């Protein structure tokens, strides 16, 4: 009938009607959460006829990897899995297979710039997990390991796969560590405005609202199918960096800081027909994530106004390019503060250059590299970056990290 | 078989093979010159059966415009055109129809941010033109009018439409005014490196190589079907702005400048089945075009290296964000210099805000707005801009400004 279009800044929604008068030649590239990138719920297992080929394909992928293939084991695994599939329905992956799966899924993530590190990933096997509290422990082990007291390490903790579709392990948080956002009495908004709805959710499940600008939200976990059990993260585990500029001593007066761990929580790992709706992973920050998006987005902390004022710029004259000046200084603050406190981070330039190197390796190696330009190009200094001038094809392979429907919309309340 | 992917920075070409292993869910959005945005040559006229409906549709569009429609004239025009179509094959548009066509084609240009000015356009009817020299005169009239001694005016000069396909009027230049690029003896490159091949072409047609950094290229025109006649643009017509920073007095020592007129030459106007392969149009510059792309691209003037050095930044340390600092200063130089010399220009921020306003008007009005995010988001300070957070659908409507195959690849040499 029509296509929905949302503005993530003002949150406004529009309905596109014109597209119908298009030519006999409509890219959805600009869309954030397209259905083609999401993998929703279920009620029944994966039909054998689908599951089987996917499984075989995957096993062919894996065994087709290593130099000098283990043909016998290849055939054996193929045979063993086929058997296991007909006997149980679903099937279990050899640890070394998961490792390969997680790395390939990352390698296949078109919206990630850090993919040159695809082979350096730590996998935590939590497939035998069965309770929320047990998830919580694995997560803490994850956060602890990843943080490594500043020297951030990329890792992913894979929880139990999907069985029937009503026994899903799910983290309700956007990311492992994330600040809270409260709509205060005086009409304002404190904290991360992006985590507004979710915070209310935590509140609704009896969470204690600490009402600040940097209150780390609680881990909302759900095991098997059972309702979400709220767990607060041990503050000793949450490492942070206090923001301070190398020249503007007044910058620390802003009382700004941010967590050192960028760990995605709510994504789904698809591999060989199987799907793990819970498998938080982490890399390390890229300056612009915090400096540009987190701190300067209208929908987030929105600090541009005053960083500009405090810099003495003509904040009431767009043409003065003060926003360009401020943001840059915020970016250095972040980079400086992370560097100073020995917490891993990479600026957007060195990051882009390494990605360009990644593609070169990728194309020469497997002949391609799924890339989402819109996501790969840094939120600032676009063309100054190599990736801006690089043409790319955005396509979904397998294994893959799909988005998924926010669990609180599709959940049972017993 | 495979998809070609080019890096417009290093000029390197890659062949994507992986895309074939895609999912049963490949956006070409990142591609610069896709076939779906181009309108190539011909050998025969437009088959009546195609031409007719398009024509009717267009006339329906036009007459469906004005408040209180001229039904009788609508029917009459429909009837008159149908007749004219069967009698001649092709047909001629009423001036007021072209005006409407050019504005809608602009209104339908998904890669333009200045579309809020869509209704303020000047049309020069050169459909009765028949010789190169005559084109040259119309062009000069265009350049003169558009420039308006700084107070730039948006305008388009429409040359004769397509007849059979071997009698095409074509401007061989990328844009009306454009500097030359020469690959010098000492291995270097002077001028606009982007206009390298074309400059050689001008040279090949006996053009006098003035060997500088800012030598305005000659107008290479072709009428009917006859070969391209080289015409040099009268220097009095070419208005320029000398670059100078409001604080860094050493900036003018760079001896930088740029033309004030951004006029696209090589595009094709499609309307009601008809197609005008020659119809240069112009708006006014947006700072970042010059400051970021023209001056800071590796493939262009590439001035980042020394603007940084002269600023005293740590040019050998990417993490210092010197590139972010330099570019910003170059942007102000441009904006300042244009403002100082009373030459119309708009910064990227005020531009984006006006586009956001444009969409609002557009959606509410006709229910849509073809937009190419990749092109609409400024080459710097992306997320600081509203359009970055705005989801959009990129689709081809009609009328439209298509790209076209560089004429020197597909031309007769008598
Ligand atoms: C090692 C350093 C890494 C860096 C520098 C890096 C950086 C980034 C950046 C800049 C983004 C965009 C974030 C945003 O705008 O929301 C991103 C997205 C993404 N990254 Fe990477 N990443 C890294 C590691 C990883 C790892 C280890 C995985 C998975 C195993 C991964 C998976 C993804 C996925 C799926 C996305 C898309 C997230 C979404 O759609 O919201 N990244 N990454
Ligand atoms: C009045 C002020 C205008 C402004 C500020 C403006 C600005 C821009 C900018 C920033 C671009 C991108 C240029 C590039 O990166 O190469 C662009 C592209 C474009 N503009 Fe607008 N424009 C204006 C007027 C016009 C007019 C008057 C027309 C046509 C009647 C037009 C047609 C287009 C088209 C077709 C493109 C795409 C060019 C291409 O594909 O290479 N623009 N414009
Ligand atoms: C609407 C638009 O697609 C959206 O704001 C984008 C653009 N590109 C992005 N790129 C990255 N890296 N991260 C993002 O959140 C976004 N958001
Ligand atoms: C390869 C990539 O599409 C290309 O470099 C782009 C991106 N977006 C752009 N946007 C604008 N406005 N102008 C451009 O030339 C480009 N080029």
């Amino acid at each position: 009938q029509y296509v929905r279009i949302k503005n993530w800044g003002s949150g406004e929604i529009l309905h596109d009607t014109l597209h119908h008068k298009a030519t006999s030649d409509s890219c959805l590239g600009s869309i954030m959460n397209p259905k083609s990138l999401t993998r929703g719920p279920r009620d029944k297992p994966t039909p054998l006829e689908e599951l089987l080929p996917h499984a075989i394909e995957f096993i062919n992928q894996y065994y087709g990897s290593f130099k000098e293939a283990k043909i016998e084991e290849h055939l054996a695994r193929l045979e063993a899995v086929t058997k296991e599939i007909e006997t149980t329905g679903t099937y279990q992956l050899t640890l070394d297979e998961l490792i390969f799966a997680t790395k390939m899924a990352w390698r296949n993530a078109p919206r990630c710039i850090g993919r040159i590190q695809w082979s350096n990933l730590q996998v935590f096997d939590a497939r035998n997990c069965s309770t929320a509290q047990e998830m919580f422990q694995h997560i803490c082990r994850h956060i602890l390991y990843a943080t490594n007291n500043g020297n951030i390490r990329s890792a992913i903790t894979v929880f139990p796969q999907r069985s029937d579709g009503k026994h899903d392990f799910r983290l309700w948080n956007s990311q492992l560590i994330r600040y809270a956002g409260y709509q205060m009495p005086d009409g304002t908004i404190r904290g991360d405005a992006a985590t507004l709805e979710f915070t209310q959710l935590c509140i609704d499940l009896g969470w204690k609202p600490r009402y600040g600008r940097f209150d780390v939200l609680p881990l909302v976990l759900q095991a098997d199918g059972q309702d979400p059990e709220v767990f607060e993260i041990p503050p000793d585990l949450v490492l942070e960096v206090t923001m301070e500029h190398p020249k503007y001593e007044w910058f620390q007066e802003l009382g700004l800081k941010w967590y050192a761990l960028p760990a995605v929580a709510n994504m789904l790992l698809e591999v060989g027909g199987l799907e793990f709706p819970a498998c938080p992973f982490n890399g390390w920050y890229m300056g612009t994530e915090i400096g540009v998006r987190d701190f300067c987005d209208t929908q987030r902390y929105n600090i541009l106004e005053e960083v500009g004022r405090r810099m003495g710029l003509e904040t009431h004259t767009l043409a003065s390019l003060w926003k360009d000046r401020a943001v840059t200084e915020i970016n250095v603050a972040v980079l400086h503060s992370f560097q100073k406190q020995n917490v891993t981070i990479m600026d957007h330039h060195t990051a882009s250059e390494s990605f360009m190197k990644h593609m070169q390796n990728e194309y020469r190696a497997r002949g391609g590299c799924p890339a989402d330009w819109i996501w790969l190009v840094p939120p600032v200094s676009g063309s100054i970056t190599p990736v801006f001038h690089q043409e790319m094809l955005n396509y979904v392979l397998s294994p893959f990290y799909y988005y998924q429907i926010e669990p609180w919309k599709t959940h049972i309340w017993q």
